[PDB]
């Protein structure tokens, strides 16, 4: 998509060489922001084929409050396999944090429910936020949250969401984080009788792994096609009730996929 | 500063009318990002004289993990007066979450110490963060962190910082926020022998309260001046050792101050 492709070119033009945890080495920039008007089309990358199945399944898994890959397996999604223990566990990652952030006083807060309630009774609130960034549990997580905190906003009968992504693998993670947050907005928007507004993505260390440079230049040589269109076929009783099947992406015609290795 | 006045103009030209919590009404935009090269001078508004002493103590108050305005008082700093209790407590706000995030099990994690250790031992790290957004203790705070979450980055011996500000008062709060974090980059940069890099500011709900329309217009017509320069007179032995006397500004020739009511 135009915005995505401009971020890539930005990394290349202004990125500095950095060593990283995975010992692979990156090209990184610090602080970026791009806006996607969800009414223009569904933000699914077209200059490379993306695997929607994996995208959706992962989010349904987040919303369930699950942190074990079994679910992901039953559905043939193996994007998290490498961080998973012998038992399929990832520790208190996203889904636990979103649905049951543990408080110091033996309580547990469901952040999605909270947000949902806020978008309905006090949408002018400047406190409509979900944080995966739970400092008391980071040491028990397979990996610390990449997409760590988000905030909603309603104005003119449109829901907007802004994401603060602390670390971003531009080639592999980014296309995934974008289509995912966008589908979240559409889902929230349906539950609250809002129209879709903007998805604004903000980044922390945004980088290209040193082993994704050729694939990067290949992609860039491609011209984006018209964005797909999301069609939700049902209105479940709760946000927690979507099924893989309620969702339909129309008009998706991307360039051929490009393989690249994930740094572990 | 040019970045600042442009944002002030943007709220006016595009903000949508919102009924806020204070009941004042505000002009609002969702999502904005500005960057400040700390190398080019300290980001202290010059189109209105800023109260540097309030900015400094507030900060030093934070680093101590103090949640009591007592200390703010002794230094004749009244900015947190209206939200404190009869005892002068605000609850586990900023100071408490920076210096002692209460874990579920009874421990406490010192996020500041952690960040120092990370900058000294693992600068390339992508998890260098401090969060004041402790979901479990939000109901205990007088008000929720406006400056929620921030993250440090190191590239080429330079230390950069990025702040996620969920709610922002362009007129009163903003200038205070920008110079407060800048000041921090500076004390961080020095205790860790790095050069200063960029200060990236990202906001959620960014607004101008409707009773600041005048002051805003008054301010929108002055020519920004050159930015001052920060001098750290001494190298304390630890970052919890700064003092007011240690900081000096130079070349701060501001336009005259502007008085404005605070929305409570
Ligand atoms: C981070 C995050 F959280 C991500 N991630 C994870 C996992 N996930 C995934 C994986 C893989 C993939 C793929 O491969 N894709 C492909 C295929 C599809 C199918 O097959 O289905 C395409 O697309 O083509 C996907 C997904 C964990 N880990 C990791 C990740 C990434 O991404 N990368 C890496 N290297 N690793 C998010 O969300 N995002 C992002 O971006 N991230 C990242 C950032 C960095 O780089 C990392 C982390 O680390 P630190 O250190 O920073 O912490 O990652
Ligand atoms: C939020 C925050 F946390 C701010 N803030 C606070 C306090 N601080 C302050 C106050 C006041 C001031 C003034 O006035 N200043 C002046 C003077 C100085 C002397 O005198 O000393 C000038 O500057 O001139 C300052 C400071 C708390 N509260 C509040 C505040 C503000 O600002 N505003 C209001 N209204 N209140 C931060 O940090 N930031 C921000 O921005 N904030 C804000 C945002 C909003 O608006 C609010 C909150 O609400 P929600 O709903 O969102 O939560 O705030």
């Amino acid at each position: 998509m135009k915005q995505y492709l401009e971020l890539m070119q930005k990394v290349l033009d202004e990125g500095t060489q950095k060593n990283d945890r995975t010992g692979t080495g990156t090209l990184s920039i610090f602080g970026h922001q791009m806006r996607f008007n969800l009414q223009d089309g569904f933000p699914l990358v077209t200059t490379k084929r993306c695997h929607l199945r994996s995208i959706i399944h992962e989010l349904l898994w987040f919303l369930q409050g699950d942190t074990n890959i079994a679910y992901l397996h039953e559905n043939n999604v193996t994007i998290w396999d490498e961080w998973a223990d012998e038992n399929g566990d990832l520790g208190p990652v996203y889904g636990k944090q979103w649905r049951a952030w543990p408080t110091p006083d033996g309580r547990h807060i469901d952040q999605i429910t909270t947000v949902l309630n806020q978008l309905k009774n006090d949408p002018d609130s400047r406190r409509i936020i979900v944080s995966a960034w739970n400092v008391g549990e980071l040491d028990k997580m397979a990996l610390a949250p990449c997409h760590a905190f988000f905030q909603f906003y309603v104005a003119d009968g449109k829901l907007s969401c802004q994401l603060y992504q602390r670390s971003c693998d531009v080639f592999l993670g980014l296309p995934f984080n974008i289509a995912s947050y966008a589908l979240l907005v559409h889902m929230m928007a349906q539950q609250c009788d809002l129209e879709v507004g903007d998805f604004v993505w903000t980044g922390g260390d945004t980088h290209l792994y040193s082993n994704h440079m050729d694939q990067t230049h290949l992609q860039l040589s491609r011209e984006p096609r018209p964005l797909p269109k999301l069609i939700i076929k049902r209105k479940p009783e709760s946000i927690f009730d979507y099924r893989f099947e309620d969702f339909e992406i129309e008009g998706y015609d991307p360039h051929p996929g490009i393989k690249a290795p994930v740094a572990i």
